[PDB]
């Protein structure tokens, strides 16, 4: 206001839309987590994996909102749509839906970076580089690793997984 | 006697019957535990799960007996029937019998709560709320989680369980 | 006022009356305690037992007054009548008067609980369940235990008491 | 089964009967303990003495059941009869009933030892020698010491007890 | 010699034969252990299980030899036959051979106990009771537990084992 400098209306609006997308993603992971806590599903480590991602996505939204105020833009909140499913199937189904969700967030980050670069907004571009882009690359790599392991188990694959788990040193 | 106040004969008798039910349940879990210690059954974690429940059910009976004396009622003991089976089958069979047993205890708790509420006995009602009702809900949820996991193993289910156990973080 | 919600005028008034009853009980225990400190009575453990109950009853009144303000009611104080006796007799006499007093408090608590339940005031009902009803049951049980022991001493009773005290392990 | 060696059917059955006797004794001590917790009885050290014996007798039953499985026999549970009394009288009455109960357990242990010796089962005989026979001799000696002291108090006896308790060094 | 008392020539000779049997058993477990260390067998936990039993059997022989000298008998050593097999098959085969071996040791212990009892040699009988008979019962029970678990794995059995291992608390 008194502080705003080199901060376009286009970036301000796109940051508000990205907050909605991150809060939507948090809501989707809340739903995924409670589905795996059902007594007829009962996969605690899958519950915990998704409930932690709910926290991460809400914290990403909060960092964007902090940045919006640091730049002198104004936070505007919209309705948050419910998640796409009420029940999430198997661990494989859920992990495939999570990779699709993370791809969509990553594309929105890349699109906002491109808008910042077009607007000659290096603070915005560095903010996304430093706090979001590598977090998404690392998370998508982990989900792809998980998908391969789940697929080799729900199809000699059982054997190779167990050897790697129970004989070889790993984190 | 000198102390009894707002404590109906109906509640006193129903507490003595519930002590018998809890001691019966303890006896049933003692039997379940030693069956899984047989050399031809030999599932130590299943033995330990049921022997711990024997302890919990006897401690529930002792808390009811303490409360009976705190209210000025008189403990009356009856014969304790032996458990329904001498041999308990598979872990799945045993877990299904345990859920049936816990449902029966929970219904007896709910029936005693309803009698206390009809008798306008808020101490009795709070005693059951505070020390029994949530213990039963949590235990039945755990047994239902176990049942789902055993069923997915003794039927891609083997795979999904092992992934959750050996890759994902859990308690 | 700005905060009051689901808090009936009937409960508000009954809480003010119960504060008077608890402060009256505190006054009665103050008197009991100083009577047992007289040089011609001189039972220090009896003095200390009643002076501690004076503190407990004043703290009960203060918790009710805190709750009255938490709900948006208004504390109203009335005159406090002096205790029923100036001299309290023997330890047996005093313990019998204390059980009568505690019965009267317990009945007033049960009556207020019944009014809260009729008014559909679950906060009030839980407040009494959580902070008062079991405190009274435990205290009345202790006083009844003491009465039995005093009676077996001021009447083979002397023998059985001393054996339990001096040979057997107790708190 | 796969493990059973030198373990007669006669010993197996007699061990199951002795488990019933020990669980019956535990039940009797549970009843004794809660009777001395009544507000009209109110002898805490007597309550604690019997509640500890309930624990000891159930632990004896559990050690027999463990041994039954170590030898390849099969645990078989029967109905547990209620204790012989609902009310237990004075401390003297209760201690006399406890000595009768312990004599009956000791005789059953001695009878099982004799059967093991006749069957040339030295593991069984040593098991009873090492874990049961001296526990019973020591407990019966303690109960006899208590009986003499209670008798000298509920009959110069009061004097001699108090001197021993209050002047002379003892555990 | 100067010390020998109540120690029959029959017991002395039978102790020397039992030393040979224990050293033979140690040799058999040495062979079992190195077979499971072969690169074409490669079951480290099975190797370690049998190499520890080699140590236990040699220590049993040494305790018998110490006792022979404590009683004034004279240790006499004989040739030690090689183990019955050069290759030991699967873990199941090996565990079945180990139970047969332990049964044979247990029978030799029971036969020596019977000879000591016939010779009225209570030191010998207690020595075997205290240091050997329960060690054998516990080891045979463990081997029977292992056999049942191996059989349920090399035949829903895979499932029940994994649940007990990976969900339930065990030592
Ligand atoms: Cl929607
Ligand atoms: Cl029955
Ligand atoms: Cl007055
Ligand atoms: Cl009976
Ligand atoms: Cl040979």
């Amino acid at each position: 206001s008194q502080i705003r400098q080199n901060y376009s209306t286009e970036v301000e609006a796109a940051v508000n839309r990205l907050v909605n997308l991150y809060l939507r993603a948090s809501y989707t992971y809340l739903s995924l987590g409670f589905y795996f806590d059902r007594d007829d599903v009962a996969l605690e480590g899958v519950c915990h994996f998704f409930r932690e991602l709910a926290e991460e996505k809400r914290e990403g939204a909060e960092r964007l909102l902090k940045m919006q105020n640091q730049r002198g833009g104004r936070a505007l909140f919209q309705d948050l749509q419910k998640p796409s499913q009420d029940e999430w199937g198997t661990t494989l189904d859920a992990m495939k839906a999570a990779i699709v969700l993370e791809k969509s967030l990553n594309q929105a980050l890349l699109d906002l970076h491109a808008l910042g670069s077009a607007q000659a907004d290096p603070h915005l571009c560095d903010f996304l580089e430093s706090h979001f882009l590598d977090e998404e690359v690392k998370l998508i790599k982990k989900m792809g690793d998980h998908l391969t392991n789940i697929q080799r188990l729900v199809g000699a694959g059982c054997g190779e997984y167990c050897f790697e788990r129970l004989t070889l040193k790993h984190d």
